[PDB]
């Protein structure tokens, strides 16, 4: 196995295409009640021959797991959110010291919870974060400390047929924005579920205008 789950760092992860020729890396953070191997069909579609940080979250659900504690649908843990990120901070330092990561050529790829993680992470630990890729992301924080993002690029996609969570997107925009994140944001007809229409956006989002 190429790619095991090394588990000495806070977070269990794998490590794929490492010996492959790009200097880029993409963090991939999955959704909520699976694991880390779920990006990774996605994430090889939008970069190949990328060095995958493919992170799993420490909080069981069901079969898989999360990163942060929810209290109900839309309402989350705000303690947990704040230990999660600074937890997560650490760690995205700790691996790219190990594995000789560019976090200057680093993106962070967030599904929904996952998306939730990586925004909290922009907003609470700056200077970590220069490019993220949000797949059906809401915002989760009530307090927001008055970061400072310019220099970031985001790239938001939201589900037009996402039923649920599509109505919190405008909110994000206005929040990233505000604080200076250079923001791309998508609507697409999927829903909730995420897929090829994903991957060729974020593509062509990382190819640049």
């Amino acid at each position: 196995e190429n790619s095991p789950l090394l588990t000495d760092l806070a977070f269990p992860y794998r490590l794929l295409g490492a010996g492959k020729e790009s200097r880029e890396c993409l963090f991939l953070l999955h959704g909520s009640g699976v694991d880390e191997t779920t990006l990774v069909p996605l994430a090889r579609r939008i970069a190949p021959t990328a060095t995958l940080v493919a992170a799993r979250g420490r909080i069981p659900q069901e079969d898989g797991f999360r990163w942060f504690e929810r209290i109900d649908p839309t309402r989350f843990e705000q303690k947990s959110i704040l230990a999660e990120t600074a937890a997560f901070a650490a760690f995205t330092n700790e691996a790219a010291k190990r594995h000789g990561l560019n976090l200057d050529h680093a993106t962070f790829l967030g599904y929904s919870n996952g998306a939730n993680l990586v925004s909290s992470l922009m907003l609470l630990h700056p200077g970590i974060v220069r490019l993220a890729a949000l797949l059906r992301p809401m915002p989760v924080l009530d307090h927001v400390p008055a970061t400072d993002l310019a220099g970031i690029r985001t790239l938001i996609i939201a589900g037009a047929a996402d039923e649920t969570y599509g109505p919190f997107v405008p909110a994000l925009v206005t929040l990233l924005s505000r604080h200076g994140a250079e923001v791309d944001a998508r609507i697409i007809p999927s829903g909730h579920d995420i897929g090829d229409p994903d991957a060729a956006i974020v593509r062509q989002w990382l190819a640049g205008p």
